[PDB]
């Protein structure tokens, strides 16, 4: 059964991947080979080409991603060789550096060894590689609530944050055979960060907001032809709204709108003033401007959605069915000003793809 | 079969309605009575109490309505007696007047005679009772595009708009047995309208925006215990965002954002300025302010969503399952600033309810 699901995912996967790559004749033989390898080993190993392209497909089938126009240019780094924690840490450091590229961000994915009998070789605990600690000590909230549980896990283990609102979490992961993960402080030279300033309103700096340059999702599994790469951290660049509208705005995260409001000189007393809407727009403007001012790559949600419309034309022109989760594609501000809003999307799962998995802390 | 679906909807309906009204013992007998009436007539007639409460339930089960907190106070007007077009017109005029209430708007529904063998007694063509004409004469767009097809139907029939951007459409409906509908010009004394002005920016009047006070959906069917009231126009008051974010903003409707932008003294050249977001917020502010300034009832989307949260607590406290279409509940601006956004809703159909039906023009 295990063999059988694996075998089928593999057949589907190879046929489609080789078809896309104009390598259709080579399929019979490659499958034969795989049929033997799974017969013998109970698994099979991807070629470099298969793995690069699988990862590309997985991004392309990510229903919740608006920035899939650029799926085919994903930078794929194949680290299936790593056996030691030093190599993992160092692969992680490298990915941060190469993806950041001095602020001209490259969409990158580092792929570590797959699961064996569903036995993990590496288990990355961070949610993102770069992320801020969250504390809560008797109703004194500090930093990022979303990170509270992970943060108290690190602290268990030895780490100690400075309790700033933007403490950098360390990398923390576990190796097959170890009962505990290790952690390693993030070198600061690696992490680009941006202060938030407004183009017009100088008192805006008084807020002392900043955010990190690159979002690198480090806790989703990549599945490709029945192979489960549980550790395969990936990145793009940010759409502004995720910083300015979620991370900084949500009540459960940084909860900045009142302060935004106060410092932009509007009152926060009456819903009918639309002071949250208005703050949200100045804050999202502050975000794009600061990242563009710093030479760090970013997209606004309007631009992003025009990109995603090209993606839609291109799927269909390529004869590919489109999938999409409307609830995630629409941006959290001015969604009706994007075409995404006015159409519907088929939310089926096509593999290859990225998937959630259980957190090991909690 | 017809009898059978009708009979079952009826059983479900009566049991639930009488249960809610503490009239559970009276059910056996009322059903017996109905069983006879459908045996004989092929249909059955609602009591005043059943009909009032059915209409209330239908609003309560309207998954796409954020303003369901007020379902139980719906004003129900029972016009199952009307036989003539003069009575229909006059029922319509009355509803406009009584629902408007000098701007203190009363949620009201006028219920005309049901379908017979699915044969309509009255067929209302308007989408809303109060709505603006749309023209398009060789790439000269006038008024409201959404109304283009209806408008050319009236014009067929004799009506002639002044070709302003806010021409009032006439009432137009058809009576069983007539091959054509009639139309009747809307008396102007009946229709409250609001000019849009900004609280701060006086040049805002230069835009010469206005909108009508009361939205009255006149082309959906109400179903109650298997009875199909195809003509049962209903109203609430407006959430600002529907005017300020859809009606006035969408490209396919009035398409005002550039102009908004120009008159609020920001440039409309770069997506990264968030000039659509910013215009949308000043325009939605202009809308609430003008309606509150005029003594016309309106709700902002934040207030609305806090109301809808009480509705959610109240369903559950009453032991009722909640339903909801997330895609409609979220507002089209600052949706992530409402709790609606951060939860999910079950989109099943529970009857009684309001439903779409085929347009007769087009
Ligand atoms: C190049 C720039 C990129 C942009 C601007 C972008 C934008 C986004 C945004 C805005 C979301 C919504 C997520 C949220 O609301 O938290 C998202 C989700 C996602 N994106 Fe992308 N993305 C990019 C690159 C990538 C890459 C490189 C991959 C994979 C290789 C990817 C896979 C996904 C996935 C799987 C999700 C859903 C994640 C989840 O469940 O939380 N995207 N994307
Ligand atoms: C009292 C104030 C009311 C407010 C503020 C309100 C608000 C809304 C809003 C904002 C929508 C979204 C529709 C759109 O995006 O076009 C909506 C939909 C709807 N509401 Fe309400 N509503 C109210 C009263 C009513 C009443 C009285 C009824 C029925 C008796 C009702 C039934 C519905 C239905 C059926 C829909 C979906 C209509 C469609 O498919 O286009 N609501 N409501
Ligand atoms: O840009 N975003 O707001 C955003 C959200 C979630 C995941 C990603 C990645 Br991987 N690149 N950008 C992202
Ligand atoms: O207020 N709204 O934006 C809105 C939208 C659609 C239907 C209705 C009614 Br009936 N009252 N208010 C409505
Ligand atoms: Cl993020
Ligand atoms: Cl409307």
């Amino acid at each position: 059964e295990e063999k059988e699901i694996l075998w089928n995912e593999a057949k589907a996967f190879i046929a489609a991947c080789y078809q896309e790559l104009g390598k259709a004749a080579e399929v019979k033989d490659r499958l034969a080979d795989i049929k033997s390898e799974i017969d013998l080993t109970g698994s099979y190993v991807h070629t470099k080409e298969e793995l690069e392209h699988g990862a590309k497909m997985a991004w392309r089938n990510s229903n919740r991603c608006i920035g899939r126009l650029f799926w085919n240019s994903l930078n794929v780094i194949d680290r299936r060789d790593v056996r030691t924690k030093e190599e993992v840490r160092d692969a992680l450091f490298h990915h941060i550096e190469t993806a950041t590229n001095n602020g001209k961000i490259r969409p990158t994915i580092t792929i570590f060894p797959p699961e064996e009998k569903g036995e993990k070789q590496v288990e990355i605990w961070n949610h993102q590689l770069i992320r801020y600690a969250g504390y809560e000590s008797d109703g004194e909230r500090i930093g990022d609530p979303a990170s509270c549980s992970l943060t108290a896990a690190c602290e268990e283990l030895g780490w100690r944050g400075e309790r700033t609102d933007f403490d950098l979490l360390p990398l923390i992961f576990r190796m097959k055979g170890d009962e505990q993960p290790v952690w390693y402080e993030l070198p600061r030279s690696l992490v680009i960060e941006v202060p938030i300033t407004h183009p017009d309103i100088e008192a805006f700096s008084d807020l002392e907001l900043k955010w990190y340059g690159v979002p690198i999702i480090s806790d989703m599994k990549l599945e490709v032809g029945g192979i489960h790469y549980n550790a395969a951290p990936f990145n793009g660049w940010y759409m502004g709204t995720e910083i300015g509208a979620r991370n900084l705005a949500d009540e459960k995260r940084y909860d900045k709108l009142k302060k935004v409001a106060s410092v932009i000189g509007i009152a926060a007393d009456y819903n009918t003033d639309l002071w949250k809407d208005q703050a949200l727009v100045e804050l999202n403007k502050a975000v794009l401007h600061s990242y563009k001012k710093q030479g760090v790559s970013i997209v606004d949600h309007h631009t992003a959605a025009s990109q995603f419309k090209r993606f839609e034309e291109q799927a269909e022109e390529a004869g590919r069915k489109l999938t999409g989760d409307w609830t995630w594609l629409i941006p959290p501000i001015s969604p009706a000003a994007t075409h995404i809003f006015h159409r519907s999307y088929d939310n089926s799962i096509v593999k290859p793809n990225y998937f959630y998995q259980d957190k090991p802390y909690e």
